[PDB]
């Protein structure tokens, strides 16, 4: 019964009542207020339950990310109810062509609710910080930036690869506006304070709806995940704790299993649309994606423990001419979960790798990863692999160079019938990469004197299913960064 | 048609008339004579068919051993029948009490083909060098070491771990024989070219077949395997090469999940008596050894490329009493395929464990490993696990010491409601080993700084099913050693 609606399109009187409730909602400090609700996703980190060894709650990088976040939008969206809302969350189409924020929550005057928030325990104003590229963004081809990267996600047709594309995408939007400052959407300890974190979520429910849609049309699972399995079953922190959910209904449907479904929470979206585009049309944009050839650099990544932007570079193999080709974000903080997709981020290359000629064998990489306070970040990132899709291909080809202290992803999850090929980045890696059938032989790089199970440099090789252990053709050279694990659908 | 009769069993007209074709066999020249079926184990090496990058063909430390020595065994009765022999190849019962070795292959008298063989290729007799202990065994309270770990392998009710046990044992006959001789027993790429070879290992697939009965009456599985599957569906190597392989119904039938069934292969036993205990005697022994707790040794082995002795010592953990508890044989070769069982051996342990007066947690190893010509093995083993089974148990606890520098298996394999506790070696471990969810964030130690899916210290868990990648409860911990992947049903 209640429907979520886009911020531009509520009547005065809309607006009106649901800053009302905000503020009523912000002024109430029991545990069914703001400050409580919004304290469930990082600071003052409320898990475990009791026990003084305290962490943030909220999951990503991780296949439970988008029913974690479905669910606080759901807990703030009752909240807001039982403070008087007669409406859904309302959201923002991110993806529409921009030249300013929306006056919803973009707007101070009139003590506007949504435009900021006082932590009280901090005793801090939640602060903005928007990046003007927003307003001006890069292309990918034809599309822009957050536009593309919405496509993207609607391409994926199981739900773990397209959780990678969905989350990366979103992170790009709490970079975007929280810049510099700690206490903005920029910062996972943070972030949940600013009334526009609800905003931001219940417009990225509306496209996990979408998928959902389109994965019923392709006869496609949409309720269950392909991952992390036995993990969608227990219960998410802290909406499970009778310490910290006075909600019953959302204590009591916590389990990932049940928030695939969002009917079960009686709200609903005014409309799908994305660039006025229904359902049908996206279809149609999509296959038109699969017309020409692309290239992505592949990124597997794992946690950096602070958000940051992550801006690629590549070139070819001589030394000479060098060019920007994309850039994303990473959420994080220093007592963040652990996590690592093992599942590839696909970033759009295609036109810079044709402006420079390069073959999928020749392109290099360089990253500079930047914290969003501007320090640089120490943790390193492996070098993307190349994706390679075909034009009309029902496979990808994925291309890994290797060579001596060239650190590879350490596992990375394909489908069954992706093709790969390993390239050498320099001259160590002159033989055969050799697959040693085992977890330990990979371990202890219990490499022989012989090819064996060989995967050739520069040639492709399809991929069935099961698990690949794939090494150098000599034991130091395993040693020395050159393995890794292909695991298969 | 073929019956394998114990060799002790044959009359002297039987015996005359397969040393009759013994003979014809070895000075058979051709792709069907004997030098060249030996061949297919290990010298002169068959594999890859063509290449030049050759390496010896048989199966060891991996699940398709058994299945690869079933099909060598009846490759060579096959040759024997077509050189006239009316019998199957004989067998050893090797678990009987015994003070000499049988005449049938032991007698060098009337120059008897079974008792060596000139290897023409290498211009070299095969030797023996017998270890007395075969006349002499050590206990494991009342049973003599062979017929133990024989009992151990019935004891086992699936077949990969069926199979670590199974070879191994097997593998202490081949020490046993063959001594310090390169042109032996002991050796991987010599010892299929002595005629007790095959006699051998006609008394090996007797335990299989006997096994096989026993998961029969169990309900258990018995034509297929619970792990390597994809591997199972493939043609074994050398049969399936054309120009090594004459014999087209074993070239046809090489495929392991066939090989599972002996009866396609025409041959059966005289009997499958153990110590004069029939299948019903043997099942009542097997449940009278539940009636104790056990202790063992749990060793995940992976190669080590030559033939050695391990001898396992135990102490409790303050500098005074050690005591010898056990040892066991492991066949390997410098040009061996990389294998690793990633499941338990189980050496028991128990009566040294409870002269000592050890509870679990206190049990301390030293090992001597020796390879066949004396050398000392420079290849280091991981120490072993403590397996405590307790007298009626369903389920082992897998006791796992942990430290600083401590080497544990890279990976286990262990049954659904394993319960597994780990305890400190020394006092660099001493907060809880945690779970980080991932390969990845185990390979690269990403452990956060808050207790998380924690195994308490000398807490005892059960566990389920699925991969648990347990490490350390610091970074740097999880860096020297303190890491594992235990892989449940
Ligand atoms: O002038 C620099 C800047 O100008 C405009 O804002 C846009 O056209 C941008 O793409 C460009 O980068
Ligand atoms: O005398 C040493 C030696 O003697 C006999 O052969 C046996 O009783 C062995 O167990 C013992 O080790
Ligand atoms: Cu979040
Ligand atoms: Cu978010
Ligand atoms: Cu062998
Ligand atoms: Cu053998
Ligand atoms: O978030
Ligand atoms: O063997």
């Amino acid at each position: 019964v209640l429907i979520r609606k886009e911020v531009d399109l509520l009547s005065l009187k809309e607006a009106n009542a649901i800053k009302d409730a905000l503020y009523k909602l912000q002024n109430d400090h029991s545990k069914g207020g703001f400050e409580e609700i919004a304290g469930y996703h990082g600071y003052p980190n409320k898990c475990p339950e009791k026990g003084d060894d305290k962490y943030p709650c909220c999951v990503h990088g991780m296949p439970i990310f988008p029913h974690w976040h479905r669910l606080h939008t759901i807990q703030m969206e009752r909240a807001l109810k039982n403070h008087g809302s007669q409406i859904g969350i309302p959201y923002w189409n991110w993806t529409k062509r921009m030249s300013s924020i929306p006056a919803f929550f973009g707007d101070d005057s009139n003590n506007n609710p949504f435009y900021k928030y006082h932590i009280r325990a901090v005793n801090q104003y939640t602060t903005r910080d928007v990046d003007v590229e927003l307003f001006n963004q890069t292309k990918f081809g034809e599309y822009d930036y957050l536009y593309y990267l919405t496509l993207q996600v609607l391409e994926e047709n199981s739900f773990c690869d397209f959780e990678v594309q969905y989350e990366i995408l979103h992170n790009a939007v709490h970079a975007w506006l929280g810049g510099a400052g700690k206490y903005s959407m920029s910062t996972l300890e943070y972030s949940a304070y600013d009334p526009v974190f609800m905003i931001h979520h219940s417009s990225l429910d509306r496209i996990w709806i979408l998928w959902q849609q389109l994965q019923k049309r392709r006869m496609k699972p949409y309720y269950a995940a392909d991952c992390a399995g036995d993990l969608m079953k227990f219960p998410m922190h802290p909406f499970s704790y009778k310490s910290e959910n006075e909600d019953e209904f959302t204590r009591v449907n916590s389990v990932p299993n049940i928030v695939f479904d969002h009917y079960k929470f009686n709200y609903d979206y005014d409309n799908m649309r994305i660039r006025g585009h229904d359902i049908n049309e996206l279809e149609a944009i999509i296959n038109e994606l699969r017309n020409k050839d692309r290239i992505f650099a592949g990124f597997v990544l794992s946690g950096i423990r602070i958000t940051a932007t992550v801006k690629v570079f590549i070139h070819g193999t001589g030394a000479e001419h060098e060019e920007f080709a994309g850039k994303f974000a990473i959420l994080g903080g220093e007592k963040e979960m652990p996590w690592a997709y093992e599942r590839l981020l696909k970033l759009d290359i295609t036109d810079a790798v044709h402006h420079l000629h390069l073959k999928d064998e020749e392109i290099r990489f360089r990253m500079e990863v930047t914290y969003y306070n501007g320090v640089p970040v120490s943790t390193k990132l492996a070098d993307p692999l190349i994706v390679h899709r075909p034009a009309h291909a029902s496979h990808d080809i994925l291309v890994i160079p290797v060579g001596k202290g060239h650190e590879l992803p350490p596992k990375v999850v394909v489908k069954s019938g992706t093709k790969i090929e390993f390239t050498p980045i320099d001259s160590s890696v002159d033989r055969a990469m050799v697959e040693l059938g085992s977890f330990t032989a990979m371990a202890k790089c219990i490499v022989p004197p012989f090819t064996y199970n060989a995967f050739e440099l520069n040639k492709v090789y399809s991929v069935d299913h099961g698990d690949y252990y794939i090494t150098a053709g000599t034991h130091e050279l395993c040693e020395q960064n050159v393995r890794l694990n292909v695991h298969v659908e």
